[PDB]
RNA sequence: AGAGUCUCUCAGCUGGUACAGUUUUAGAGCUAGAAAUAGCAAGUUAAAAUAAGGCUAGUCCGUUAUCAACUUGAAAAAGUG
DNA sequence: CAATACCATGTACCAGCTGTGTGACTTT
DNA sequence: CATGGTATTG
C-alpha cells in the first residue's frame, strides 16, 4: 500500500492530504472513543489544522524591561530615604510614613491626611508659596536660608525620581552655552579664515533668531536675511545650517568634486568631518568645531527659555515661566469669553466631557486636542491674537509635566540637585558627607554591557561580581567586574569559527583579517599583455609590491590604479587586461589607514613584531564601547605612543566580527610546507590557491586538521534555533507533528514522496524613512504637503514622497492631486520577477516613458536619471538593490541568461527556511544507510513554489475562493502532492532541483514550458491523451480520468478542519486602571486596595474554562443545590487553581465538587449539538461558530469567474463570460445554500432576514458586483468568531453567542492534530 | 549543496535608560437658600502604584515558545485506534 | 434574557549579536 | 486590527 503526502505550511494553517497511486485520497473507518453510541466514523484523509499566530518575544521583553525600570526607580528613592532616615526622624517621625500611604483614603490612613507637614494650615501655606514643585526647586537652589528638611527631601526626590535621559556624555556648561557668544565666536573664527570676505554681524540678534520656536530651516532663513550679501547656501549659511541640526553640503563651498554632506547627529559625522578636513586642511577644524558648540547652545535653548544669569535653576525657572504665562493667559482668556460670548463659558471651563479647559485639566483632553477645540474660539473673538500666536507655536496654557520633557538631559536636573546640596550642606552636616552619595544616586545607571544584577536566578543575566555582596550605586566599580561582564556581553553572542569550533572569530576590522581578505582576492587576479601567451597569476613578489604600493597608500584600489600605478610604473606595460576583479577591489586595508592617521608611524605598522600589539588594540576597540574601559585596557601601551595619540586611539571604535579565527588565518600550518593559510595567500608558487582551495586540498594538512577540530537538540529546540519569524516556526513544528500522525495512520508505512509548499505599525517606519530622506535631501516637500503616517499606506502617495514629488523616468515634477492618472511600474518586469514591493516599483507619469517593456529601463532613461537616482540612494529613499536594477541597462541590461534564471526562480524554491523544513522531514524519514554508507532516500521531500499549483488551478478551472471556508488550505496540499509527484514522475532528472538531498534560450523555453504536459493543446500544438515517462514507460498522467479524480477530491464535503485548542496566556487583563465603581468586575491592583475605594482592572483573560459539577448554596437559607456550569479560570487565577483545584473551587462557592468530572476546556473546545450544529468555546461565557459551509464546486467556480477574482485568451474569456450568464440562476441557488445552512447551524434570525432583504434589494445590480458581495456574505457562515460584514452598502453587525449553557448538555469532541482520532463525551450524562 | 568578501535590505534575540498616561489621596472653594440648586471663584502641582505577586530574597523573577483525549507514572514520558 | 454599543497603554533614545535575500568577485 | 469583556437598554 503506497501513498504520498502533500503539505501547505502557513502562519495560521497547515493543510495536509494523503494521495495514492491514482492521485486519489483514501478514506478509512476510524475508532471513536467516549461514552456515545457511535463507535467509529468514516474520514477522508484530507484536512487542515488552524491555529492562532505565534508571537514574538518582543512585547514580553519590553514589559520585562519596564518592570526592572520601576523596581530600580523605587530603589533609588529607598536609597535617598535611607540617607535621610535618622535626621528626618528628629524633625518629623512620620513624614516618610505619610508619603508611603499617600494613595490610601483617610479611612485607611494610619496618620494625618496632609502629607508634607501633617496639618491643614501648614499644607495650605506650602501650596500657596510653591504652587508647583519647580517653585520649591528654584527657591532651594537660589536661597541662602536654612530650609525645612522635608522640603529638601521633596526637591531631591523629585529630581532623582524623574532624572532625565543619558543621551549626552560628559558634563554640561549652562553658562558656556550662550547662543549670542557662540554665534559671535563662530563669526570670529570665520573672519579669521576669510579676511578678504568678512561678515558684518552687528545689530543681528542671534539669541532671539536661533532660539526661536521655529523650524530649523526657517530660523536659518531668518538669520541669513539679517546678513546682506550672504546666502543660506554660502559657507557661513551652511555652518549655521549645521548648527541648527540640518544636513548641509559643503562640496560646493570648497570647490570639491565629491560631496561632503554633514549632519551633527549622524554617527558618521566624526569620520565625515575628518574626511572633509583631509581635503581642505586643518585650518578649518576651528571653524567646524566652533559651529558644533553653537549647536549645543541652541539645543539647550529649546529647554532653557530663561536667562541663565538670574538663577542657577534655569530649568525650574522655565517651568515657572510656563506656570506664570498659563496663569496670565487663563485670566485673560476667561475675561474674553466672559464678555465676548458668555454662553460658551460653561462648556469651556466646566464640562470635562468637552475638550475645553475643563476637559484639558480634569478630563481626558490632551494638549493637542485642547488646541484644536479652542483654535476657532480664539479666531472668532477679538483680542486673541497673542494667544493665537502662542497656540501655533504650541506654547499656550502649558502644563509643566508634558510629553516633550524627554528633551531634558539628566545633567540639568543634576545641576539643580548639586546646587541645593551645596546650599543646605551648610546647615545639615549629613548633607555635606552624603553630597556625593546623593549625587551618585541620580547619575548612576547600570552599564548596558553589565545587565541584570542577578545572583544565579536570571536566565537573562551574565554579570560576574568581583566580590559577593550587595551592589549599590556607590560600590559598583568595586563589586561588579565591569571588564569581564563587558566581555561576556559580546562573547555570549558572537559566533565561533565553524572550521575551528573552539576558536573565537576575529574582529571584522582586525588588521590581520583584512590582510587575509585582500590577499585572498588579490591571489585570484589574472593579467595578460602582448607578449604573453596566456593570462597569468600574480607572483608572491607582485602581490606584495601591489599591497605595499597601492593598498598601503590608498584606502580603495581601482583597476585603473592597478594598471597605471603598478603595471605601467613597475612592469612598463602600456596596456594590460585584468580579470578576477572589476572596477575596484572589494577588499581594503581600512584599519591600516585609520591607524596610520592616528599614530603616524608607518614603520611601526609594517613591523611584524608589532602584529600582536596591533591585534590586541583593535580587539579592545571592538570588544568595548566605553571610553574609560577602552582607555584602561590600552594602558599597557601608553609607553608606545604620545598622550595625543593615545587620546586619538581612545576615540576610535570599531563594531562587527569576522567569520574566521586567528588560528585559522595565520596559526595552523601545513605539515610539510610549514606555512599558514595567509602564507599561501601571499605566495603559493604558480597555483595561487585561495582560501576555499587550501582547506580542501588533500595534498595539504589543513583539511585533515579541520575535520579533527570539529566536535544534540530536540525537534522543538532545533526549530526554535532556525532563522525565521516565530510565526512560521509554529507552523513548521505543527507540520512535523502532522506528518508523524499521518504515518501512524498508515500503519507506520512511510510515504513515497512528501511535497511541501510554504506560503509567502509600518506607517511609523514609512514616515521616518521620508522625513530622514527629505531632510537629508534638503527638500521642502513636507512643508508644502503635510502628510500623516496612515496615508503612507497608499502606494502611489508613498512612492510620491520617496521620489520627492518627481517622475522617476522623466526629470519633471509630479502633481500630488493627479496621482490617480499616474502609473506604478515595475523596474524588472513582473513577467520575469514577480516582485510588487516598493523595492521593484516606481511612480512615473506614464509607463511608456520607461522604454521597451521586455527589459529593465532603457539606456536613455538611465543616462537621463542616474544622478537623481544617486541622490535618492544617499537619502535612503531607494535601496542599493533598487538603484542597481534601475541602472542595469548601462551594464548591458537584462541578458538572456538572466531571463532564464528569473523563470527558473518562479518554479524552484530557494528560501533557506524552506530548505530547513525539508532537511527536517528528510532526516526524520530516511534513517538507514546502504553498502556504501550513503543515505537511503526512501522518502523524497519535494518543495514547490505556490505559483505552480496556483497556475494549475487557473489553467484547469480548479479555482479557490478563500472567503467561502477553510477548505482551500486542505485542497492546496492535495494539489501540491498531485502536481509534485506527477512532475517528478514525468521528468526524473528534475530531482536535483526539487528533491532535498545531495543555451539560455533553451532553459528559458524549457522552464517556461515545463508544465505543458498536463495540457492537451498548447498555444497550435497538441499532445497525447496519456502522458508517460520516456525511459521507464510508466504512465504519469491520463488527461481524461485523472482530472476527474482531482475534481472528485475537491468536491468532497467532508474535510477535517481542526482549530488547535490553546490555553490562553499573556496579560492578566486590560491594562487600563479604571476609576472606582461598585461592580464585582473590578480587580484590585494591590492586595489591600479595595476596588470600590481605589478602582482597578477589569476584563481578565480566561486561560481556560473548567466544567464544574458540584452544589452551591442557595438563598439566605443556604440550601445545597446541584449544578453543572462553566467556570473561566483567569490567567491570574491559573497557578492558584492548579496547585489545589478543590480548595480553589470551594473558595469560589462550589461544594461537594465531583473531582473526577472536572474537564479542562481550552479556547476553541469543540461541541456538537443537534442537527450537526457545532460550537467552539470562545470563553467561559461566549461561543464561536463551529461549522464549515461545504459549498459545492460548481458554485465555487461560478463565484470565482463571476466575481472576476483574478487571464486567458479572448475565446476563453468570452466562453467563461457566457458560462456565467448561462448559469445566472446559481446566484439564487447560492443564497439558498447559505440560508439553508444558516437556519441549520448559524441561528441568527435577524441577520439572515436582513441579508435576504439586501440580496432581494440589489437584484438589478450587475452580476459581477452581486457576486463580489455574495463573497462578503460567507462571513455570516465562516467558522470562528462572529464578525460584521457589508452586503453592498448595508451593514450586518455580528450576532454573538453570549451564553455557553447549551454545551453543558451537548457532545464534547476531543480531536487529534489531524482530527482523524476522536473522543466524544456526551455531557448530558453528567450531573444526574 | 555550499564558503569568504563588497554594498546593502529585511528579520530575530538580549541589555541599559527616558517621557507621558492612568488611578487614589493632598492642594481649606465662596456666596445665597432648609434643601433642591443658582451665581461665582478655582484649575497648571505632588506622593504612591504601574501586571495580583513569588522565593531563590537578587538593585532577582513574573505576558515569548510548548499544550486533544486516554493508560500507566509523583512527575518526565512512553504507549493506545 | 435580546440587540446594541463602546472599549482596548502609548511614545522616545542608546548599546550590541545573529541570519536573511540581494547581486556582484572568487572558489569546493 | 479583532474579538472578548462590560454595561446599557429595553
Ligand atoms: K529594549
Ligand atoms: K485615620
Ligand atoms: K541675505
Ligand atoms: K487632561
Ligand atoms: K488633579
Ligand atoms: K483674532
Ligand atoms: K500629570
Ligand atoms: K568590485
Ligand atoms: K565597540
Ligand atoms: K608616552
Ligand atoms: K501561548
Ligand atoms: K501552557
Ligand atoms: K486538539
Ligand atoms: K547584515
Ligand atoms: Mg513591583
Ligand atoms: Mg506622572
Amino acid at each position: 500500500k503506497k501513498y504520498s503526502i502533500g503539505l501547505a505550511i502557513g502562519t495560521n494553517s497547515v493543510g495536509w492530504a494523503v494521495i495514492t497511486d491514482e492521485y486519489k485520497v483514501p478514506s478509512k473507518k476510524f475508532k471513536v472513543l467516549g461514552n456515545t453510541d457511535r463507535h467509529s466514523i468514516k474520514k477522508n484523509l484530507i484536512g487542515a489544522l488552524l491555529f492562532d499566530s505565534g508571537e514574538t518575544a518582543e512585547a514580553t521583553r519590553l514589559k520585562r524591561t519596564a518592570r526592572r525600570r520601576y523596581t530600580r526607580r523605587k530603589n533609588r528613592i529607598c536609597y535617598l530615604q535611607e540617607i535621610f532616615s535618622n535626621e528626618m526622624a528628629k524633625v518629623d517621625d512620620s513624614f516618610f510614613h505619610r508619603l508611603e500611604e499617600s494613595f490610601l483614603v483617610e479611612e485607611d490612613k494610619k496618620h494625618e491626611r496632609h502629607p508634607i507637614f501633617g496639618n491643614i494650615v501648614d499644607e495650605v501655606a506650602y501650596h500657596e508659596k510653591y504652587p508647583t514643585i519647580y517653585h520649591l526647586r528654584k527657591k532651594l537652589v537660589d536661597s541662602t536660608d536654612k530650609a525645612d528638611l522635608r522640603l529638601i527631601y521633596l526637591a531631591l526626590a523629585h529630581m532623582i525620581k524623574f532624572r532625565g535621559h543619558f543621551l549626552i556624555e560628559g558634563d554640561l556648561n549652562p553658562d558656556n552655552s550662550d547662543v549670542d557668544k557662540l554665534f559671535i565666536q563662530l563669526v570670529q573664527t570665520y573672519n579669521q579664515l576669510f579676511e578678504e570676505n568678512p561678515i558684518n554681524a552687528s545689530g543681528v540678534d542671534a539669541k532671539a533668531i536661533l532660539s526661536a520656536r521655529l523650524s530649523k530651516s526657517r530660523r536659518l532663513e531668518n538669520l541669513i536675511a539679517q546678513l546682506p550679501g550672504e546666502k543660506k547656501n554660502g559657507l557661513f549659511g551652511n555652518l549655521i545650517a549645521l548648527s541648527l541640526g540640518l544636513t548641509p553640503n559643503f562640496k560646493s563651498n570648497f570647490d570639491l568634486a565629491e560631496d561632503a554632506k554633514l549632519q551633527l547627529s549622524k554617527d558618521t559625522y566624526d569620520d565625515d568631518l575628518d574626511n572633509l578636513l583631509a581635503q581642505i586642511g586643518d585650518q578649518y577644524a576651528d571653524l567646524f568645531l566652533a559651529a558644533k558648540n553653537l549647536s549645543d547652545a541652541i539645543l539647550l535653548s529649546d529647554i532653557l527659555r530663561v536667562n541663565t544669569e538670574i538663577t542657577k535653576a534655569p530649568l525650574s525657572a522655565s517651568m515657572i515661566k510656563r506656570y506664570d504665562e498659563h496663569h496670565q493667559d487663563l485670566t485673560l482668556l476667561k475675561a474674553l469669553v466672559r464678555q465676548q460670548l458668555p454662553e460658551k463659558y460653561k462648556e469651556i471651563f466646566f464640562d470635562q466631557s468637552k475638550n475645553g479647559y475643563a476637559g484639558y485639566i480634569d478630563g481626558g483632553a490632551s494638549q493637542e486636542e485642547f488646541y484644536k477645540f479652542i483654535k476657532p474660539i480664539l479666531e472668532k473673538m477679538d483680542g486673541t491674537e497673542e494667544l493665537l500666536v502662542k497656540l501655533n507655536r504650541e506654547d499656550l496654557l502649558r502644563k509643566q509635566r508634558t510629553f516633550d520633557n524627554g528633551s531634558i538631559p539628566h545633567q540639568i536636573h543634576l545641576g539643580e540637585l548639586h546646587a541645593i546640596l551645596r546650599r543646605q550642606e551648610d546647615f545639615y552636616p549629613f548633607l555635606k558627607d552624603n553630597r556625593e552619595k546623593i549625587e551618585k544616586i541620580l547619575t548612576f545607571r547600570i552599564p548596558y554591557y553589565v545587565g541584570p544584577l542577578a545572583r544565579g536566578n536570571s536566565r537573562f543575566a551574565w554579570m560576574t561580581r568581583k566580590s559577593e555582596e550587595t551592589i549599590t550605586p556607590w560600590n559598583f566599580e568595586e563589586v561588579v567586574d565591569k571588564g569581564a561582564s563587558a566581555q561576556s556581553f559580546i562573547e555570549r553572542m558572537t559566533n565561533f569559527d565553524k572550521n575551528l569550533p573552539n576558536e573565537k572569530v576575529l574582529p571584522k576590522h582586525s588588521l590581520l583579517y583584512e590582510y587575509f581578505t585582500v590577499y585572498n582576492e588579490l591571489t585570484k587576479v589574472k593579467y595578460v599583455t602582448e607578449g604573453m601567451r596566456k593570462p597569468a597569476f600574480l607572483s608572491g613578489e607582485q602581490k606584495k609590491a601591489i599591497v605595499d604600493l597601492l593598498f598601503k597608500t590608498n584606502r580603495k584600489v581601482t583597476v585603473k590604479q592597478l594598471k597605471e600605478d603598478y603595471f605601467k610604473k613597475i612592469e612598463c606595460f602600456d596596456s594590460v587586461e585584468i580579470s578576477g576583479v572589476e572596477d575596484r577591489f572589494n577588499a581594503s586595508l581600512g584599519t591600516y589607514h585609520d591607524l596610520l592617521k592616528i599614530i603616524k608611524d608607518k614603520d611601526f605598522l609594517d613591523n611584524e613584531e608589532n602584529e600582536d600589539i596591533l591585534e590586541d588594540i583593535v580587539l579592545t576597540l571592538t570588544l568595548f564601547e566605553d571610553r574609560e574601559m577602552i582607555e584602561e585596557r590600552l594602558k599597557t601601551y601608553a609607553h608606545l605612543f604620545d598622550d595625543k595619540v593615545m587620546k586619538q586611539l581612545k576615540r576610535r571604535r570599531y563594531t562587527g566580527w569576522g567569520r574566521l579565527s586567528r588560528k585559522l588565518i595565520n596559526g595552523i600550518r601545513d605539515k610539510q610546507s610549514g606555512k599558514t593559510i595567509l602564507d599561501f595567500l601571499k605566495s603559493d608558487g604558480f597555483a595561487n590557491r585561495n582560501f576555499m582551495q587550501l582547506i580542501h586540498d588533500d595534498s595539504l594538512t589543513f583539511k585533515e586538521d579541520i575535520q579533527k577540530a570539529q566536535v544534540g537538540d530536540s525537534l522543538h529546540e532545533h526549530i526554535a534555533n532556525l532563522a525565521g519569524s516565530p510565526a512560521i516556526k509554529k507552523g513548521i513544528l505543527q507540520t512535523v507533528k502532522v506528518v508523524d500522525e499521518l504515518v501512524k495512520v498508515m500503519g507506520r508505512h512511510k510515504p513515497e514522496n512528501i511535497v511541501i509548499e510554504m506560503a509567502r505599525k509600518n506607517s511609523r517606519e514609512r514616515m521616518k524613512r521620508i522625513e530622514e530622506g527629505i531632510k537629508e535631501l534638503g527638500s521642502q516637500i513636507l512643508k508644502e504637503h503635510p502628510v500623516e503616517n496612515t496615508q503612507l499606506q497608499n502606494e502611489k502617495l508613498y512612492l510620491y514622497y520617496l521620489q520627492n514629488g518627481r517622475d522617476m523616468y522623466v526629470d519633471q515634477e509630479l502633481d500630488i492631486n493627479r496621482l490617480s492618472d499616474y502609473d506604478v511600474d515595475a523596474i524588472v518586469p513582473q513577467s520575469f520577477l514577480k516582485d510588487d514591493s516598493i523595492d521593484n516599483k516606481v511612480l512615473t507619469r506614464s509607463d511608456k516613458n520607461r522604454g521597451k517593456s521586455d527589459n529593465v529601463p532603457s539606456e536613455e532613461v538611465v543616462k537621463k536619471m542616474k544622478n537623481y537616482w544617486r541622490q535618492l540612494l544617499n537619502a535612503k529613499l531607494i535601496t542599493q538593490r533598487k538603484f542597481d536594477n534601475l541602472t542595469k541597462a548601462e551594464r548591458g541590461g537584462l541578458s538572456e541568461l538572466d531571463k532564464a534564471g528569473f523563470i527558473k526562480r518562479q518554479l524552484v524554491e530557494t528560501r533557506q527556511i524552506t530548505k530547513h523544513v525539508a532537511q527536517i522531514l528528510d532526516s526524520r524519514m530516511n534513517t538507514k544507510y546502504d553498502e556504501n554508507d550513503k543515505l537511503i532516500r526512501e522518502v523524497k521531500v519535494i518543495t514547490l513554489k505556490s505559483k505552480l499549483v496556483s497556475d494549475f488551478r487557473k489553467d484547469f478551472q480548479f479555482y479557490k475562493v478563500r472567503e467561502i471556508n477553510n477548505y482551500h488550505h486542505a485542497h492546496d496540499a492535495y494539489l501540491n502532492a498531485v502536481v509534485g509527484t506527477a512532475l517528478i514522475k514525468k521528468y526524473p532528472k528534475l530531482e536535483s532541483e526539487f528533491v532535498y538531498g545531495d543555451k539560455a534560450t533553451a532553459k528559458y523555453f524549457f522552464y517556461s514550458n515545463i508544465m505543458n504536459f498536463f495540457k492537451t493543446e498548447i498555444t497550435i500544438r497538441k499532445r497525447p491523451l496519456i502522458e508517460t515517462n520516456g525511459e521507464t514507460g510508466e504512465i504519469v498522467w491520463d488527461k481524461g480520468r485523472d482530472f476527474a479524480t482531482v475534481r472528485k477530491v475537491l468536491s468532497m464535503p467532508q474535510v477535517n478542519i481542526v482549530k488547535k485548542t490553546e490555553v490562553q496566556t499573556g496579560g492578566f487583563s486590560k491594562e487600563s486602571i479604571l476609576p472606582k465603581r461598585n461592580s464585582d468586575k473590578l480587580i484590585a491592583r494591590k492586595k489591600d486596595w479595595d476596588p470600590k475605594k481605589y478602582g482597578g482592572f477589569d476584563s481578565p483573560t480566561v486561560a481556560y474554562s473548567v466544567l464544574v459539577v458540584a452544589k452551591v448554596e442557595k438563598g439566605k437559607s443556604k440550601k445545597l443545590k446541584s449544578v453543572k456550569e462553566l467556570l473561566g479560570i483567569t490567567i491570574m487565577e491559573r497557578s492558584s487553581f492548579e496547585k489545589n483545584p478543590i480548595d480553589f473551587l470551594e473558595a469560589k462557592g462550589y461544594k461537594e465538587v465531583k473531582k473526577d468530572l472536572i474537564i479542562k476546556l481550552p479556547k476553541y473546545s469543540l461541541f456538537e449539538l443537534e442537527n450537526g450544529r457545532k460550537r467552539m468555546l470562545a470563553s467561559a461565557g461566549e461561543l464561536q461558530k463551529g461549522n464549515e459551509l461545504a459549498l459545492p464546486s460548481k458554485y465555487v467556480n461560478f463565484l470565482y469567474l463571476a466575481s472576476h477574482y483574478e487571464k486567458g485568451s479572448p475565446e476563453d474569456n468570452e466562453q467563461k463570460q457566457l458560462f456565467v450568464e448561462q448559469h445566472k440562476h446559481y446566484l439564487d441557488e447560492i443564497i439558498e445554500q447559505i440560508s439553508e445552512f444558516s437556519k441549520r447551524v448559524i441561528l441568527a434570525d435577524a441577520n439572515l432576514d436582513k441579508v435576504l432583504s439586501a440580496y432581494n434589494k440589489h437584484r438589478d445590480k450587475p452580476i459581477r458586483e452581486q457576486a463580489e458581495n455574495i463573497i462578503h456574505l460567507f462571513t455570516l457562515t465562516n467558522l470562528g468568531a462572529p464578525a460584521a460584514f457589508k452586503y453592498f452598502d448595508t451593514t450586518i453587525d455580528r450576532k454573538r453567542y453570549t451564553s455557553t449553557k447549551e454545551v453543558l448538555d451537548a457532545t464534547l469532541i476531543h480531536q487529534s492534530i489531524t482530527g482523524l482520532y476522536e473522543t466524544r463525551i456526551d455531557l448530558s450524562q453528567l450531573g444526574g
